[PDB]
C-alpha cells in the first residue's frame, strides 16, 4: 500500500553511501558501524557538513566522510512519506513496535526485500536538494564496509577550510583558496597599520565612548582615507558604483560589531561566531548583492577583510566594551561566514521569479502559484492556465498591467479568460498586442495590493496549433508585470516561465 | 471520466434556483424583458456582479447599470465542474471534442445524462481565486425560461460617480468601511472653498515661484504650504491623525501633489477616464487614503474629505511648478473612485500575511506556509506532523537567528530530531529547547542566511504524546527570528496557524 515510490526504489549489489563523521570517530568508526537509526547519504559532500564537532558546531573541527558498502544484494525502499505512523499502517507492520527496528527483521526483509539480504528506506534529503537521505537498520549495519573518502583533519588546515574546499569541488563555482586569503589578509592589515595618512585619521579619534552617529562618521572618514592605499586599491574600484558596497555600509557594519562584542565573547570563536552571524549588513563586506557574489577573488575578498578588520579595531575604542579581537577572533570567525555563505552560492538553488520562488522588488511580491503554472506546455491545440499571486508589503501599490508572450498560433492571450482577482474581486482585462511578440493585458478597474490586499493574476493562454514551441523563437523567458510608474517607466515584476513537452 | 472533472459532492438539484447577473446602463429595463443573446454568465453573489455594470467604453470610472436576480421555473441541475479547461471537460465527460462546451449542455441528450430529472443543467466553477462566491455558465437557449427581475438600477438612484454601486457593495458586510460619498463630497468642495479664500493660505502661494521648478525646489515649496495648510479649523482632524504615522506626513502628499502634476497633460485633465488610468498608476497614494500597515485608518466622512481637499490644494499648487483648474474637478473626481475601489478591497474577506499562504513581508525578508496544510496543526490523535515554511530575502544576506515555537505539556511538542532548515538544499539541524512559558527555542547548528537566490525551507516537526484534543494554546503564531537590531531584539516574521479537527 502506497506510502512506498515503486519507481525510485530498487536492488543493488555492493550498495555504497556516504556518512559525515565527527572528529574523534574518523579512524573509530573505519572499524565498524556501532551503535535506529543510522543515517547515511548519497551525496559525500551534503555528508561532510555533518563532520562538525558537536561542541562547537559554528565553528568547530570537520572530521570526515566516510563511505559504508553493503556486501551482497541491499533493497533500497524509497518512501512518499516520513510519517512513521502512516508507514506502520500501510504497510501492515506492527503499529505498536518502532518502525526501523520492524525494517531489520526477515519478516520485513522477506516481504519488502525483493530477495535482497536487508532493506534500507530512502528519503529526499531536503527540500531544494536534489541528494537522497538512507536510513539504515543498525543491526543491519554491522555487515558494513567502512573506507575513508577523506580525513579534513590530517589535511593540517586552519578553521573550516579542509571541509569547504572539499564541498566547492561539488562545482568544479566559488572555488577560492583559503590559505591565500588568510596571508594575504594578515599582510594587508599589517601594511595598514603603518601607513602615515591612516595612522594619522587614527590619531584624529576620539578613542573614546561616543554616540553612534558619530563614530559612524568617523569610521566613513577612517574608510574613505584607509581605501585610498595601494593594498586596497583594487577593492576602491570594485565597491565604486554599489550603494551596498560603500563606506556607509562597512561603518554600520564595524559600529555594529564593536557592540555585541564583549570580553567573554572576544575570547572564543564559538561564541564570536554566534554573535557575528545574527548582525545584518554583513553583505557589503563579503561583497554580495543583487544575487551575485561580486568578492570572488582571492586578492578582493582579502582586500574586504583587512579594511574591515581594521574598522572593528577603530569602532570598538568608540562603541565598544573591549579594552586584538579585530585581528584575531574577528578574522577566524568572518572568514568562516564567508564560506558558509558562498556554499549557499555554490549549490544549484532557483532565482527570484522561478518556480514558486518570490519576485521582491520594489516594495512588491510575486510568485507563480505552484511549480506546473510556471510551465508553459506546448505542442497541443487548446487551453492552459496559469496563476501568479501578488501583494505589497505596506501601503496599496498599483499594478498597471501585465506584459505576454505571444507567438501566432502556439501562444495567443485567452481575453476573455485572462483577469485578476482582487481580494476575490475577479477584474477582468483589456489586451492588447504591441511588438506582436508581446501583448499588454490592462485590468478594467484599478488594481492595488497591499498589506491585506493580494491578487491572483490569472493567464490564459490559448494554442490553435499543435506545433511546439521552439528554442530560439519565444522573445522573452519571463512574463513582466507592470507595477507603478516611476523618463517614465514601470516597476518591473518578472515571473520566469519554463517551455515543455 | 467524469468524476475527474465534476464535483459531485458541491453539485445539487434545486427548485426555483436563482442567481444574479449585473447588467450594463441602457439594458436595465431591456434584460427585463428576457435574456438573449457564447455563454450567459450569473453569480450566487449579487455584489459581485454588481462589478459587471460598469460602461465598457469607461471601464475604470464610467456609470454602473444595474444587477437583475433570475430565476429558472421548476427543477435545474447545478453541475460543479473541478477545471476550467473545456477540451478537458468535452474529453472526461465523453462529449463531442467539436462543438462548444456550452452549445452541448443545452441538448436532451446531455440534460438527460448529467441532469438528474432536471430540466436543465447549470454549470458551476469558483468566481475565482480568494473568493467563496459562484460563477454560473447558462446556455443560451435554456437560459430562454429565465423570468427576470430587478434588484437594484444604480441610476434611479441617480448618485454622482460610481457612489451607487460602491455603497451597495459596501452592504456586503453591514470592520466594514461604509461612507456616505455624498457628504464626503459636499463636505469637499466646502473645504476647498474655504481654504483656497485663508488670509495664511493665499499668502503663502504669492510666495511661489509659479514656474517651471526642479523637483527638489518644487517639493520644499508644497512641504511648506502643506503645514500652512494643515492648520486651517477645517482640517482640524487630518492634523491631528497624520500626527505620527510617516506614511501620513507633509512629505508624502507633496510628493504625491508633484507626482500628479508631472503625468497630468492637457489631453487626460479633459478626461475622467485618462484622469483615472494615469492618477491608478502612481505609487504613494496610500498617503492620502490614510493606509497603512493593514488599516483604513481615514475611515469617517469628515477626515476623509479633509484629506481630499488637501491634496486638491496641493495639486493645483504643484501645477504651475512641475506640470503642464482640474485640481478641483477630474482630480476629485478621479480620486474619490481611487478611494471607493481599495476602501472596497478592505472589505472584502482575505488573509493577512503570515496567514495560510500569504506571504509575511518585513524587514527584507519573505516568509510564507509553503501550503495551506503546513499552516494547520491538527490535533486529537498521537503521533507526527511536519509543516513547511519557505523563507527568503529580497536582496543582501540576511541571518535567521531561530525559531520560536508554541507547545503544550505532551499535546504538542517539538520533534527536536526532524525540525530543520534546509537552504538551498543544505539540510542544518538545529538546536532546540524549551524556554519559559510553553515555547521552544529551536536555533541552527550552522549559521542561515538568505538573500536574492538563497533560501531556505523551515521544517517544523510536533509530536503528540496524547490523543487528546486540543482545546482553546497562548499564542497562534510561529516566530521565525531574523537579524538583531533600547534593547537589542531579533527581526520577527510571524507565521500563524489554526488548530483543526
Ligand atoms: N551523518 C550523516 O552523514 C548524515 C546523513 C544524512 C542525514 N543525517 C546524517
Ligand atoms: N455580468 C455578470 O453578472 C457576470 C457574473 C459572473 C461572471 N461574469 C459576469
Amino acid at each position: 500500500d502506497d506510502v512506498v515510490d515503486s519507481s525510485k526504489s530498487f536492488v543493488m549489489e555492493n550498495f555504497s553511501s556516504y556518512h559525515g563523521t565527527k572528529p574523534g570517530y574518523v579512524d573509530s568508526i573505519q572499524k565498524g558501524i556501532q551503535k535506529k537509526e543510522f543515517y547515511s547519504t548519497d551525496n559525500k559532500y551534503d555528508a561532510a557538513g555533518y563532520s562538525v564537532d558537536n561542541e562547537n558546531p559554528l565553528s568547530g573541527k570537520a572530521g570526515g566522510v566516510v563511505k559504508v558498502t553493503y556486501p551482497g544484494l541491499t533493497k533500497v525502499l524509497a518512501l512518499k512519506v516520513d510519517n512513521a505512523e502512516t508507514i506502520k499502517k500501510e504497510l501492515g507492520l506492527s503499529l505498536t513496535e518502532p518502525l526501523m527496528e520492524q525494517v531489520g527483521t526477515e519478516e520485513f526483509i522477506k516481504r519488502f526485500g525483493d530477495g535482497a539480504s536487508r532493506v534500507v528506506l530512502s528519503l529526499p534529503f531536503a527540500e531544494g536538494s536534489s541528494s537522497v537521505e538512507y536510513i539504515n537498520n543498525w543491526e543491519q549495519a554491522k555487515a558494513l564496509s567502512v573506507e575513508l573518502e577523506i580525513n579534513f583533519e590530517t589535511r593540517g588546515k586552519r578553521g573550516q577550510d579542509a571541509m569547504y574546499e572539499y564541498m566547492a569541488q561539488a562545482c568544479a563555482c566559488i572555488n577560492l583558496d583559503w590559505d591565500v586569503i588568510r596571508d594575504k589578509t594578515k599582510t594587508k592589515i599589517e601594511s595598514l597599520k603603518e601607513h602615515g595618512p591612516i595612522k594619522n585619521k587614527m590619531s584624529e579619534s576620539p578613542n573614546k565612548t561616543v554616540s553612534e552617529e558619530k563614530a559612524k562618521q568617523y569610521l566613513e572618514e577612517f574608510h574613505q582615507t584607509a581605501l585610498e592605499h595601494p593594498e586596497l586599491s583594487e577593492l576602491k574600484t570594485v565597491t565604486g558604483t554599489n550603494p551596498v558596497f560603500a563606506g556607509a555600509n562597512y561603518a554600520a557594519w564595524a559600529v555594529n560589531v564593536a557592540q555585541v562584542i564583549d570580553s567573554e565573547t572576544a575570547d572564543n570563536l564559538e561564541k564570536t561566531t554566534a554573535a557575528l552571524s545574527i548582525l545584518p549588513g554583513i553583505g557589503s563586506v563579503m561583497g554580495i548583492a543583487d544575487g551575485a557574489v561580486h568578492h570572488n577573488t582571492e586578492e578582493i575578498v582579502a582586500q574586504s577583510i583587512a579594511l574591515s578588520s581594521l574598522m572593528v579595531a577603530q569602532a570598538i575604542p568608540l562603541v565598544g566594551e573591549l579594552v586584538g579581537f579585530a585581528a584575531y577572533n574577528f578574522v577566524e570567525s568572518i572568514i568562516n561566514l564567508f564560506q558558509v555563505v558562498h556554499n549557499s552560492y555554490n549549490r544549484p538553488a532557483y532565482s527570484p521569479g522561478h518556480k514558486t520562488q518570490p519576485f521582491l522588488h520594489d516594495g512588491y511580491a510575486v510568485s507563480w502559484n505552484t511549480v506546473e503554472d510556471s510551465i508553459i506546455r506546448t505542442g497541443f491545440q487548446g487551453e492552459s492556465g496559469h496563476d501568479i499571486k501578488i501583494t505589497a508589503e505596506n501601503t496599496p501599490l498599483p499594478i498597471a498591467g501585465v506584459l505576454l508572450p505571444t507567438i501566432p498560433g502556439k501562444l495567443d492571450v485567452n481575453k476573455s479568460k485572462t483577469h485578476i482577482s482582487v481580494n476575490g474581486r475577479k477584474i477582468r482585462m483589456r489586451c492588447r498586442a504591441i511588438d506582436g511578440d508581446v501583448t499588454f493585458c490592462r485590468p478594467k478597474s484599478p488594481v492595488y495590493v497591499g498589506n491585506g490586499v493580494h491578487a491572483n493574476l490569472h493567464v490564459a493562454f490559448h494554442r490553435s496549433s499543435s506545433e511546439k514551441i521552439h528554442s530560439n523563437e519565444i522573445s522573452s523567458d519571463s512574463i513582466g508585470v507592470l507595477g507603478y510608474q516611476k523618463t517614465k517607466v514601470n516597476s518591473k515584476l518578472s515571473l520566469f516561465f519554463e517551455i515543455k513537452s
